[PDB]
């Protein structure tokens, strides 16, 4: 165990900027090594098993970079190939459905709302019952847009979640993309405990990876990315996201 | 040399189907072959040279089904790919971005709206000058989850088309998906001739393959739809935007 | 850990079979995955991180199947992928380089015969001081065209083998086909002990397996065939190298 | 429509060096790019239908590079991939099947030998009535190991050419490697006459491109070197060949 390498974090795109925040916040500390697959964003209109297999080619490369953690920050990727992959691998490997499905738990009626292929897993139902499931589209590029202050933003959130259970006690975000439109799901579902994915999971691999001893406290933070698709196109998204991405480089996917 | 083979189209996905029915209502009697690439949609944010690769992929399996002639229905793939690919091909090449923007010939002031890649391309200002262009990414997904005669259109093409010229006299609509939403651009561009890529594209399909002499007189028209992603994913999505999906069968990446 | 699972061995093609036939004569109880990367035949001539990568893409497949363990049969992609694939994955992962240059270290001087990228990559010597080391291509090809016992073996043995050191003790056959070409080698190299890949590892395995209570004590093995090519030419050419495979089906690469 | 562009010429390897060596001796203005497909040779043993999507990717990276025909000068990926590529094609295309089945028509018994994929592929048989044709696959690892002058090359003959019809007047050479192996190949056979594919194919591909007005009159051409897999390993075998390559380049299985 080297405490001094990096942590991975993956995800098909920006959107998983949200939980690299939520960890950098926590681990100031930490290199971290970020990939981007955006040669092939989107996941969450693929078939799960094609995402299952991107998800151990992007591991072994990182495996190979020498990270000494994974973090799947994407939700699609994790209904995908959690717990499998970390069942496999040595190095810790941690995703973003575990920790808000078990917060989750403390709560009557849950909901959750995510991408097409992370709603139609099951890979929420292992872990949490749920009351209420919808997957809603239109929120990421609504989000990759920058629109989510705008009325769009609160009329397809309405058009989105409008039949949910009076009933409900909480609801997971369920993908990378949904904190941003915290403001506009709270309008329409006022009451409901939003379930932040990032911030969930960066609690928990702060708080296992410090129980295993591999954070680095003598360590200087800073972040790598590396990206399937162009980097400038990617360091242009970012920004709109309020990211700003100091170190790209793209990545084959023959390196792959 | 045979008018008895089908014509092959291809597209990202389910878009180009509003092609395909373009041309099947000029050409009932046709056998279509109709190509969508569902596991590497969308294409609007790759790299075109990794488009243009896919292109000539495509290409190349029509060509050994047999085709006797081959329609690019993505406008993002013709910006990518064409004119070279009519250039190195032998059968018939048709695009979607030359009948339209020769249509456009006819105006003082034109402007065009696409995705990303096709805006960035620079295809269409080398066969019309253009006043203005503009990339509209969230028209795709508003399309494909429905919503195109729904308040929320008509205000994300303001967010779009707001800044366009006061003096436009005609836009390119040059996307697959764009013709769901002549109402919404319409409403808020009055007075704005919409040029539509697929019917522009089906007459000059029918006028050329006419003239060459590559046209079935007798034939029992149908279509056979071949995908890369999911086939019962892709039959949904295509009853959503009103096409009836018979015979379907999954074509493997490999098989390319 | 459950015992009935399958344990799972690969290789570029038919060579391996030298291995899976050792390991079935000392575990006739197992269920055997023999998964046969024939479409990307030969590895000894192919860079050796791009065989890095081939080894993980198939041993994700076998995780994927469910297997308790893995043997890399094949001595290039062990040479190209472990220790690091073992270090990297939990289920138990065994090579054919470690076991063989065990046992050679109880000789003064040793030499090594192998692919071009099993002798450059440096493998061997991390676990065995090595005196003399030749890459053999041709071997390869005389053993799959069936002429080990032909005086062609013998002049070609002579050509690789002639100039090795005369105080030689011990050689190690570091390619799974080597085993077939015994009786030419030693005739070469008369008192020279040979280290015969397959046995060893089979050996270890067995050894390794039982101390960690994950064999079989009941039930009886069968093997399934999984190759990445033509199974009907696979099929010809493991029945020249004397095996007759039941049960073979392709995998596409796409799979992977 | 520009003689100064290139010849593109494809193989597996350095086998077809022979026909870029005969192409270069007749047409010494011309700039060729030749295309060596190393990270997966050779094909010899792969599907006749992997082998012919190959050549249409490389047939698609040579037009980007705006070749004014090309050169199949692997007879693997002739018998897989003409006469349709030449006839789906714009540019000029040639193989080494076609001009040597030609000659070979001037004679009453004629045999053919070559890869599996050639032999299986009843390429040959289209253009030219075989009275025998057999594989002979230790013939290309005999030629790149350099050891075609020596003895065991013409007891490798003899074991493939023994049971030939003793009435044979012509054979065909029908692999790249093969005119390395003239001296072995006509000691076994006395009096047979043994037809080059590279010399047959680069008098053709000269006559064609004379009469189509595409030879550059006044060029000085050079050569490039581009492949698939390592330039050095590359380098090294062309050099066992008896070619000295300097300028080549590695392009991406990516690029294509
Ligand atoms: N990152 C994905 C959203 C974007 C995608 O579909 O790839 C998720 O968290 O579900
Ligand atoms: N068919 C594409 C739209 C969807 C995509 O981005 O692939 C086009 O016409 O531009
Ligand atoms: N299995 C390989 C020999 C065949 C190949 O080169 O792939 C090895 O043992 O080195
Ligand atoms: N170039 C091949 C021989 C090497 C290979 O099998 O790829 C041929 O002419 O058939
Ligand atoms: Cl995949
Ligand atoms: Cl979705
Ligand atoms: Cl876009
Ligand atoms: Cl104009
Ligand atoms: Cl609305
Ligand atoms: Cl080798
Ligand atoms: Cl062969
Ligand atoms: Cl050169």
């Amino acid at each position: 165990k080297d405490p001094k390498a990096p942590i991975g974090v993956f995800d098909s795109g920006v959107g998983g900027l949200t939980v690299l925040k939520a960890l950098r916040r926590l681990l100031p500390r930490e290199e971290f090594l970020y990939f981007g697959d955006t040669a092939r964003v989107p996941y969450g209109g693929k078939p799960l098993a094609m995402v299952r297999r991107f998800a151990w080619e992007i591991a072994g490369f990182l495996l190979r970079q020498g990270v000494k953690a994974i973090v799947v920050a994407c939700n699609t990727a994790s209904s995908a190939a959690l717990p499998d992959l970390a069942e496999d691998l040595s190095v810790p490997v941690f995703g973003v459905v575990e920790p808000a499905a078990r917060a989750a738990r403390g709560f009557r009626k849950v909901g959750l709302i995510g991408t097409q292929a992370t709603v139609e897993s099951g890979a929420y139902p292992r872990y949490v019952d749920l009351a209420w499931a919808k997957a809603c589209p239109l929120f990421v590029p609504l989000v990759e847009e920058g629109l989510w202050d705008d009325p769009v933003a609160l009329l397809v959130a309405r058009h989105y979640l409008e039949d949910a259970p009076k009933d409900l006690e909480a609801l997971i975000l369920g993908c990378t993309h949904y904190p941003f439109l915290k403001g506009a799901i709270g309008a329409v579902l006022p009451g409901v405990a939003l379930l932040d994915s990032a911030e969930l999971t960066a609690q928990e691999v702060a708080r296992a990876l410090e129980a295993e001893g591999l954070l680095n406290p003598e360590g200087r933070g800073r972040t790598f990315h590396l990206v399937t698709g162009d980097p400038e196109a990617y360091r242009a998204l970012a920004e709109r996201l309020g990211e700003r991405v100091e170190a790209v480089r793209r990545v084959s996917l023959e390196e792959l």
